[PDB]
C-alpha cells in the first residue's frame, strides 16, 4: 500500500 503500517 504506502508502507506506513506493513513496514
Amino acid at each position: 500500500r504506502a508502507x506506513r503500517f506493513f513496514c
